[PDB]
């Protein structure tokens, strides 16, 4: 036997209400479905919802029965609103038609009513108190005083129009402004606030106001003005409710409120403090200083009221302004309260006894705070005529380090460091070309940062395949490097003919993976547009070229000026989504131009010229035939492995120069930068080669996603980079061949060696960042090659890329929220 | 003498109403203030305002004159809301006690009652009535019907509610949700849409119906559901008024009704239909089909009705459903009806009469549709005795189909249609082979390698200098300028190389690049303190302090690093040029981020520095050239700095006038001195033609840099005039000096001789100066800063010119940062507003967006305010936007403003300035105006990032602006400023413009946002108003 009563056995009761005016009923029919749905059985007095306009037949439908009046009382359960009285009709006080040991649900404010106490200990019953309910957070759902506080400031606010002669949102019209009512709310609680909310959005101003902080801010939430009390006081007592202030505090108060009370149209006070009558915060002679028609509501006329001027149920109008000031408010929407308090009801039973069928609630001692014991202990005034009101206590709980002068040195210090190194540059100068060449080169630089800054998220990869195509033009370096006849004679000549081969490849698989990286965007509901019309400027400024190198003018400065705003204008192009065909157009311009001008910078012997022409049209034919029947899928995938052959293409043109240079060196007085420079092309070469493999072998499958670390993880790189920069000085400015040519296949090894260590432990998520990162890199071998070879459009080109490629780098980075050394260095 | 019997004599008279539960009145307190400003005289009966709590203390202190009742209604003008009937309180008709021949306002309702028209052609007199006003476009301030059935459509919801018994709203209450209520409503004329208003602002389910077209998306606009039935009969007749449907097409209806009728709880029919009765919708048996507890409100109470159970002034309750058939609306709101008619009968006695003291106030008989005397012969019913009810028609009728509404932004729209992507691609392709071509070109005329190495570095510092300048703050445009003047100085370094001698100059070329250096040393200094004063204003007071002295830090080790390497033998001159060539670009570049401003001064102080260090280093002279040469640039930076720190900022476009003709003098006193002191290597040389070339085109730049700066600097001074001096033949003139400037270069080549050369600088020299002065004076006093900037332009360039001429690397890097510069901000100032480059220059007319003839005409009245209105409007309103014009510092009116502003921001509003691109007399100049008076640069912001939050805002203050604020830019395509980005200061609640006298400032003969009805102006001189107000603040807050 489970502890309890099953719920067919019991039965609710509801019965009319026999007080003065009382319109709202019990029970909605909304609620007498519920509990049969529980399990109750449900008996309605009969001229119970004819006022809180509930028909008998919906009672009837739900699963009630309609029945008398002296035994709808005499049932299990009584669950009325106000608390009983005598009857004047059967002459009988209504606990006397009470059965022994009942239930009673309702209103009873049990401090204030003594003798009903005494009356229900003698029938001996259990009363359970709607009021007396602990406002906790699980009790919420069912709060009687906050649904009636919510209703009765939704009815003054409503009530207050249809008796004030104006608007309330007032309109400009073409016949004239008319200003909106300007509203005041004394007591920011659950009534004050429902008001304020139902007069702001009816399109009134609200300026409330309250002595709590929460408060405010929830009237700043809703839209009010808040106003603030000169006098900083506190608002709390024992918890977040209010405490009989301060007399200084109620005269600064009032002193506000006189201030205010001349230019409102509608004062609704709601202010009441517990356990005491309402504070008198209006005066008669303070509210008598309003305009003609003004409307003054009081909703705490109950205990007492706010003001020296409230009858309690009357409207007479004092001097030409309203009082409005019942104290049976929700009594006026008793089609609305009586659903709410239904639901307060309900959802209470539901509460109670959680389960199929036993009613039992136990009633203890103990509990802390937030449990449902804690409301249980509350609820309950009487248990079998013993009275249980005081309820006991509560248990366990009733709830810059840079100092900015420092930011100024470390940007003067920056400047001024800068400074230093171009008077660096400028002392260890050989003759005017080199000069002239820093400063094309750093003006290249700059115009290199500021031109992506724009590019789309879905256009990284189809912009880099360009960079690609223009970091093809190591081509150069072989093309100022071969001669002699159609074989190459000479291993200088045999390293300059590689390169070229190798590097033609990058140039045409690089810009046909770019076209097949923008047909990829073609919807097909797209214009179509008319590419062809792009070859208008090549033929004009290829073709037109050679007419003069048929007229004798030897132009090729002015031509790597051209190929390099073309290159320029490809990466600029291409990097706002609507000229992306423009962009690739003008980078298979500029390098034509570039390779027609270099070409015909040498103008070589025709064997010479055939072979020339031999290793770069092999070259473009395999770098075609790769890129053509490949996937879609395999593209991204594919630019690293025609970026790997780029910087072995550098690094042999580097190669090719110690060996051209060497028997020049003994008389020479350009013989240091040309040995230095190209063993840092050296290093960044070879960096590239190995580094881009180690790329495409991560993406291709055959290395794993993870980064695969190393006991020496940072010792090694340190150690690599240490026999690296001390591989310059076994070259101080020594005669050997020997040891010049043995320096430079340490540094490429080790360069290998760095790349592999450096890419290997990344992660293929980070990837396409490593990708613009070395074809950074690239670009700065491009420019070694142009210090090397004296040309205009390599250094031009070179930090063109070098730059574009980094800062596109710190763009992927700034795409997520990583930044570029906890990528790389293994953070 | 006039035709008409003047106000003063001439008395009104406002009686007590006397119809039964009548409560309100003719005339508020409000509404006695006009009459009196317009020169009648009030008398009001001693009770006509208690009903409407209008106490006769507002009356006599507002200007009326209390009287009794017989004496009332015997004046010159009675004004009343009902027909006067028989009084009760003693028994005689109110025509009686009319003054002979008299005039009565009020409605009348004549083909309903021709009774009372007998007593009044009885009396003589003349009778406006205010029910057969007709619903014109001109007449909507004075419209007695449309306000009352505003009244009313809105006190029938707030009078639903109060007797409906739940909520409205609706809302997720912890305790249960509840759901919204349903409203219906049937039939949008006025009282309909203001009901549905009230309605959907309180949170209800709105789904009401009409048969007109128009009526149900005017519904969809305020947010109901509008209703179709699955019948088609068009539902208009004669006009905006509906007719009688098909009695099929009423029982299709009443059975949409019948089947709706068992959801909805409020229902509000407003149907009536003119000429007749109103129809019946509803059925008693329908009716009773609703819920227990609906709520159902007739507003057709009084004409028959809309349902066959309405009890036309009562309420019951009918089976449980209450009837709320008040017969009177707006007599329960007797305040704000007084109030709403009281303003329609000002408006129309202003209407009426608009000579300032006649009321002569015609009849005609011939009219146009829409005019004034169709309003006249409309409105009077009665006119000296005799009826004229029957009104004749409106001749030369409009409307055959009155559709444009063609806004101007749609019209560039319907131009991109033109525009086919082939034709995209060919005019994208043909600039870049237009491009190359020029790039082979220049390949052809190379003498050597080092001009081709002159062009490279011309055409990358041409980028970096394009990019650098978009990258600036739009809050800088202004020291920007001004520090390009400072980088404009180095003309010094064009002046250093060619001048030799000893103590006193030589030869007369080592004289010319004397005076050279001289003008140059001005431009330095001048620029950098004016950049160092204008940048500390935009210092706030609560900033850091700022400690940039450590920024001599790297200048001492550049310069002074240069010279040990110098003292130690080297050659790092050309390294020097490069080092100064990034700080400066650096000087605009730090120039981006107002944290970094002075930054971005120093940087150019330290490059300026280093290259004029490094040319000396490379010149080594003896020590009495160097003597010379410190004089010369002592004595100009002695000038340059004390008359850089004596001028006001407002005065600072005339300096930057200033500062480019010296430069512009400067290149042709370096031209010049170049041409004699590289005369006898001309045979001996293969670059000769080069040199010769680059030296008559420097000179021609400077020579335009020059003259037309001096009368950019003549106008805005006040010397010149503010006219464009037009000449008959200006345009054959300027075309016929460039044909003789263009084929001045044919004599100079081909004939080498030394005097015919020089006459031929000296001819282009003089024929540039005309060309300048020539199209300088044709601009126009408004677009002169087109002339500050553009030769701003120019003043780079002869700076490119040079550096080919002197084989220098500096000169060509800061020239090219520099002609960018300026023409990038002649290119926003040309966007900012819709004109184009050569229709200011030459002259054109209006706009690039103007379409055809006839601009369109003003419509409306324009409401004018005092300061009291002003002050306690700024008081009520908790957002302020400001959007000033020059008229706020042509006046030095921005001294109270900042401390206005200062005021209203300590009290928790959220005031902010929002700035147009070309208010002003200078790109940028009213930001350092506004950082001058003591605005800190956080809350000025431009067009483009405040011009989404007007609707979101309370007040907006136009100070001295027009065109800049001006509507027609956008709704207009005929006007001269159509397609002009401006300010949407219409776009919020209430508008003060603030100036002299409505009149125009350059163009657009009269704005249209002076007229719409949320427009106040507050006529009077800023200067003594802004401190007025600033006064008033300090006052009333303190
Ligand atoms: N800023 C530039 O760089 C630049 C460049 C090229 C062209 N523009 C021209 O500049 C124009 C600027 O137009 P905007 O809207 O700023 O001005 P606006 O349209 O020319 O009108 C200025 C207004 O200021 C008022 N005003 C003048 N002095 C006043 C004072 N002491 N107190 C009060 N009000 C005073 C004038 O009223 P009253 O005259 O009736 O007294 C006038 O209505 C543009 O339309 C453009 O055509 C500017
Ligand atoms: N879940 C929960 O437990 C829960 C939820 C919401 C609110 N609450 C509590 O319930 C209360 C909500 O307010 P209510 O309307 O139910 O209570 P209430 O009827 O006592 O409200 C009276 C209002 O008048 C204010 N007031 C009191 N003395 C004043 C004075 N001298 N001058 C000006 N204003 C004065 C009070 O601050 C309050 O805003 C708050 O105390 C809040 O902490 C609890
Ligand atoms: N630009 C203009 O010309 C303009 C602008 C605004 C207003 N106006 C005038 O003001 C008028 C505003 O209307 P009002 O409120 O003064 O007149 P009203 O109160 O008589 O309007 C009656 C309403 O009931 C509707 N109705 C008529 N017969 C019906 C039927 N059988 N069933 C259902 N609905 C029916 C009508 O369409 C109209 O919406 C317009 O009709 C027009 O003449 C004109």
């Amino acid at each position: 036997v489970k502890p309890g009563i099953p719920y067919k056995q019991l039965t609710v009761g509801v019965p009319k209400e026999i007080f003065q005016n009382e319109k709202r009923v019990a029970l909605s029919p909304a609620g007498v479905q519920a509990l049969v749905k529980q399990g109750f059985n449900v008996v309605v007095e009969s001229g119970a919802g004819e006022a809180s306009k509930f028909s008998d037949d919906h009672y009837r439908a739900a699963g009630a029965q309609i029945q008398g009046a002296k035994e709808v009382l005499a049932s299990d359960l009584v669950v009325k609103v106000r608390a009983p009285m005598l009857n004047p009709t059967l002459g009988i006080h209504e606990a006397d038609l009470l059965k022994t040991s009942g239930t009673l649900i309702s209103f009873i404010y049990p401090a204030q009513n003594p003798d009903l106490l005494n009356k229900l200990s003698k029938r001996n019953t259990t009363v359970l108190a709607m009021d007396q309910v602990p406002r906790v957070t699980i009790a919420q759902g069912y709060d009687a005083l906050s649904s009636m506080a919510n209703i009765a400031g939704y009815k003054a606010v409503v009530l207050a129009a249809n008796h004030f002669g104006r608007f309330f949102t007032g309109q400009i019209t073409a016949a004239g402004k008319v200003p909106p009512a300007k509203i005041l709310i004394v007591g920011g609680g659950v009534a004050g606030l429902a008001s304020a909310g139902a007069a702001k959005s009816m399109g009134a101003i609200v300026r409330g106001f309250d002595t709590r902080a929460a408060a405010l801010e929830q009237f700043k939430s809703l839209g009010a003005e808040p106003l603030e009390v000169d006098l900083k006081e506190s608002g709390e007592g024992q918890g977040g409710y209010a405490k009989e202030m301060s007399k200084e505090f109620i005269e600064a108060e009032m002193k506000l409120f006189a201030q205010q009370c001349k230019e409102v149209d509608i004062l609704i006070s709601t202010a009441l403090i517990p356990g005491k009558k309402a504070p008198i915060l209006f005066n008669k002679e303070m509210i008598e200083s309003m305009k003609e028609g003004s409307v003054v509501v009081d909703l705490a006329a109950e205990a007492g009221g706010n003001f020296e001027t409230t009858k309690p149920g009357e409207l007479y109008v004092h001097k030409g302004i309203t009082h409005i000031g019942y104290t049976d408010l929700p009594s006026r929407m008793a089609t609305q309260a009586s659903t709410l308090y239904s639901n307060n009801i309900t959802k209470l039973l539901k509460a109670i006894s959680p389960d199929k069928d036993n009613f039992y609630f136990e009633v203890k001692d103990d509990f802390d705070f937030g449990t449902m014991g804690h409301v249980i202990r509350g609820t309950v005034v009487m248990k079998d005529g013993q009275v249980i009101f005081p309820a006991p206590t509560p248990k366990n709980i009733p709830q810059a380090t840079i100092t900015p002068f420092r930011k100024t040195m470390t940007s003067a210090s920056v400047y001024t460091a800068g400074l230093t190194g171009i008077l660096g540059l400028g002392i260890a100068a050989p003759n005017l070309a080199f000069s002239q060449m820093v400063t094309t080169f750093g003006l290249a630089g700059i115009v290199g940062y500021h031109t992506v800054w724009g590019v789309t998220p879905a256009l990284h990869s189809p912009l880099m395949s360009v960079t690609n195509a223009i970091s093809g033009l190591t081509a150069v370096g072989g093309l100022v490097l071969m001669g002699g006849h159609l074989y190459p004679s000479t291993t200088s000549q045999g390293l300059a003919a590689l390169a070229t081969f190798i590097s033609s490849v990058n140039i045409a698989g690089g810009f046909l993976v770019t076209q097949r990286m923008l047909d990829m965007f073609k919807r097909p509901t797209d214009p179509p547009e008319y590419n062809y019309l792009y070859l208008l400027p090549a033929g004009t400024f290829v073709g037109g070229y050679l007419a003069s190198l048929y007229s004798g003018y030897n132009i090729e400065q002015i031509m790597y000026l051209g190929s390099g705003l073309c290159c320029v204008g490809a990466l600029a192009g291409l990097s706002t989504q609507g000229t992306a065909r423009l962009g690739n157009a003008l980078g298979m311009i500029g390098v034509a131009g570039g390779l027609a001008a270099t070409l015909g910078g040498l103008k070589p012997c025709p064997e010479l010229l055939a072979q020339m022409s031999g290793a770069m049209a092999l070259g473009g034919t395999i770098g075609l035939t790769i890129a053509k029947r490949i996937q879609i899928s395999d593209l991204p995938q594919l630019v690293a492995a025609f970026h790997s052959l780029v910087g072995l293409a550098a690094v042999l043109t580097c190669i090719a120069e110690y060996i051209i240079e060497y028997p020049h060196f003994a008389t020479d007085a350009a013989a240091n930068l040309t040995k230095i420079v190209a063993y840092l092309g050296t290093y960044i070469g070879g960096v590239t080669f190995s580094g881009s493999l180690v790329a495409y072998g991560k993406l291709q499958g055959i290395l794993k996603s993870a980064p695969l670390l190393l006991p020496g993880r940072h010792l090694l790189n340190a150690g690599l980079l240490a026999a690296s920069v001390g591989g310059i000085i076994p070259f101080m400015m020594d005669p050997s061949f020997t040891t010049g040519i043995t320096c430079l296949g340490s540094v490429s090894a080790l360069s290998a060696v760095m790349g592999v260590t450096l890419t290997a432990a990344i992660g293929g998520a980070d990837m396409p960042v490593v990708i613009t990162v070395l074809n950074s890199y690239s670009g700065w071998a491009l420019c070694a090659e142009g210090f090397l070879l004296n040309n205009n459009l390599l250094t031009i080109v070179g930090a063109l890329i070098g730059s574009s490629g980094a800062i596109l780098s710190y763009i992927m980075c700034v795409a997520m929220n990583r930044s570029l050394a906890n990528v790389i260095l293994g953070g």
